[PDB]
């Protein structure tokens, strides 16, 4: 092993690259493979093979920075107990063009508790899904804008029970950039509900990823509903839209090589281009003012006190709560890094209100410093832009589209006002304003959003 929680995980993975090239180097078949006895004696080979073969297991992990990790989670860890009891952590610190894990938390404390909360432990994303499950698929397929605007009237799921967000039942008409700052719920659910009704393949952005979801069929899932992912591979997920839209493969375990020299192992990149780089980018400029506008994390102002020039780095990012409260997570990258971070209790006991919003923000704020001291140039200076495929589009600010005549319940009305640059990821860019401007939204609550417009 080159470069508690670390040496089991980086030995389990190497165990599982051993086990495929044990099968293979024996010639095994797919189907004698199947056998429950004979996978349980090439697992078993697997780690006598490395117990004492002389083998050379190259990680991607950074001393210097793991070790940082380790000391922060040990003398900061404390400031994410919120009263709910001991509160469990996980963190992957994840290179943006190559996938390689830097280093990472697996949890308070090994001797006390060994699950690892980083690689192995699967929670629900929360509404840090809804960047790639919702907005970031609607953007990629020409669906909207930057400045769309949405539909956060109340609205019930087809049970008749309302969609909640804290306990507010919903407001009205409001921005893409405001459905994100603030992660309103039910703009997520008319977003996701309109890319079903297009028919998109939803799963196959997802699958690219590495993402396993058993069922797309949910009311819930822009919200994390029937989703439950590792930190590990959701790192992955914001790993790609900071990385302008191509996906790398997460990995630990880069090389391993017999003592000779016979190369065991060796991981391949198999970029993909998940999303445009041009829905990508946009996403980038949305994601920056969810930490900007301090709504959901305060994350920029912990951050900002402890090394303000660190602070002055390109930072976008997404927490991610739900009514439950069982998860808290928040997702950070600067053009060069991602680090994911989750907490919660391991009986999925609820934690408090502002455990996301204060305690894990202020902890990761730490986390990051002590990886900037241990590497001070990691982060890097680089800013994230827009690419140079975006189209601009000017639209009313009131309906996220185009200034032009509109039939509202009689007489032609001549949509008119204040306007805003709209980012897309099509050809044409925005469409003219229409009477359904919005993404969601009853045929009374366009009644009384084109009431306040005309008024
Ligand atoms: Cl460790």
């Amino acid at each position: 092993i080159t470069y508690d929680y670390l040496y089991f995980t980086t030995l389990a993975e190497a165990q599982e690259r051993m086990y495929d090239y044990l099968a293979q180097r024996d010639n095994v078949s797919a189907k004698e493979l199947k056998n429950e006895a004979t996978q349980k004696f090439y697992r078993d080979l697997a780690a006598k093979e490395i117990e004492n073969g002389g083998y050379k297991i190259t990680t991607t992990i950074d001393q210097k920075i793991h070790s940082a990790m380790q000391s922060a989670v040990a003398d900061y860890g404390y400031l994410l107990d919120d009263g709910t009891g001991r509160v469990e952590v996980g963190n992957v610190l994840m290179d943006n063009q190559t996938g390689a894990i830097l280093g990472f938390v697996g949890g308070r404390n090994y001797q006390e508790n060994q699950n690892n909360h980083a690689f192995d432990t699967k929670r629900s994303p929360a509404s840090t899904t809804k960047p790639l499950l919702a907005y970031g698929i609607a953007i990629d397929q020409g669906l909207m804008g930057s400045e769309t605007i949405l539909s956060n009237y109340p609205t019930n799921f087809a049970n008749g029970n309302p969609i909640m967000y804290a306990n507010s039942k919903g407001t009205g008409m409001m921005t893409l950039g405001e459905a994100l700052n603030y992660s309103w719920n039910i703009p997520a659910y008319w977003t996701y509900r309109m890319l079903r009704e297009n028919g998109v393949d939803v799963k196959g952005y997802m699958e690219k990823m590495g993402y396993e979801i058993p069922e797309y069929g949910i009311e819930s899932l822009p919200m994390g509903g029937g989703i439950e992912v590792t930190v590990a591979q959701h790192t992955n997920g914001y790993q790609t839209l900071a990385n302008n839209g191509v996906y790398h493969q997460k990995h630990v375990i880069s090389k391993i090589e017999a003592a000779d020299g016979r190369v065991v192992y060796e991981y391949q990149d198999k970029p993909v281009q998940v999303y445009s780089k041009a829905t990508a980018t946009i996403m980038q400029g949305l994601l920056r003012e969810v930490l900007s506008s301090r709504v959901t994390t305060t994350f920029k102002s912990n951050l900002t006190s402890l090394n303000p020039t660190l602070a002055n780095a390109d930072w976008i990012g997404k927490t991610g709560t739900t009514n439950q409260d069982e998860n808290m997570w928040l997702m950070l990258s600067t053009p060069r890094l991602t680090l994911g971070g989750w907490i919660g209790h391991d009986d999925n006991h609820s934690l408090s209100q502002q455990a996301g919003y204060s305690n894990n923000s202020n902890y990761m704020a730490h986390l990051v410093n002590a990886i900037q001291q241990a590497s001070p140039s990691i982060w890097g200076n680089e800013r994230f832009a827009l690419d140079p495929s975006v189209v601009k589009s000017e639209v009313l600010k009131s309906t996220g589209q185009k200034p032009g005549k509109v039939s509202v319940e009689g007489k032609e009305v001549e949509v008119t006002g204040s306007t805003v640059t709209s980012y897309w990821a099509n050809k044409s860019g925005a469409p003219a304003t229409s009477y359904r401007f919005a993404i969601g939204g009853s045929d009374a609550d366009y009644q009384n959003a084109w009431s306040s417009i005309v008024g």
